[PDB]
């Protein structure tokens, strides 16, 4: 009972490249080309990884060419490392959770390191607040973008956790990224990120 159907969770295949502390980089920025990054963190003492997914949105397929996973990053320096890839992807704009860590992230962002694109729900939310309904949907938009073959994964610790994610409520950080994503998809908003500048 995955989320994602048996016989496209089969075909998925990675790349395996090269973990640079955390860091894996399947395709360098590209001019013109337009990316959005969203970031699920890790909360408070447990088992899990901060996840930063880069996916190329300028036309379809989407892309995921790069991804930052870690359980070692130091919490002085996860806004900088943040900071680091969004400016590498053509100044890509983020969509970061706001559980508590997000909340921290992204003001250190907006305050900190006077980064631009933050993708804000709200002016008091600056990144995706939590809620129920936006898991759900961003996991019914995800199934379909692999389903139909609209976003092309990579990344081996993604599909690991892809291929163990229940279709109802094991490390989940990657996927939960991606559900993010998936959200941010069926937005009004998401016209302003995605395609070529006109
Ligand atoms: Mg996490």
């Amino acid at each position: 009972g995955t989320l994602i159907r048996a016989t496209t969770l089969s075909r998925l295949s990675f790349i395996d490249v090269v973990n640079d502390n955390g860091f894996y980089q399947f395709e360098k920025p590209k001019e013109g080309r337009k990316y959005v990054a969203t970031l699920d963190c890790s909360e408070g003492r447990g088992q899990d990884y901060h996840a930063l997914q880069i996916i190329d949105i300028t036309e379809f397929p989407y892309k995921q060419v790069a991804v930052y996973h870690s359980n070692t990053t130091s919490h002085f320096i996860l806004p900088d490392i943040v900071f680091k890839y969004l400016m590498m992807y053509n100044e890509c704009p983020v969509y970061i959770e706001l559980n508590s860590t997000g909340v921290s992230i992204a003001k250190s962002l907006a305050m900190d390191l006077e980064y631009d694109n933050i993708i804000c729900d709200s002016f008091i939310d600056l990144g995706m607040k939590q809620s129920k309904r936006s898991k759900a949907m961003g996991c019914s938009a995800l199934k379909d973008l692999i389903e139909k073959d609209k976003l092309i994964i990579n990344h081996k610790g993604t599909i690991q956790e892809l291929r163990t994610f229940s279709e109802k409520g094991f490390h989940d950080d990657l996927v939960m990224s991606l559900v993010i994503f998936g959200w941010l998809t069926t937005q009004e908003k998401f016209a302003e990120y995605a395609g070529k500048d006109e």
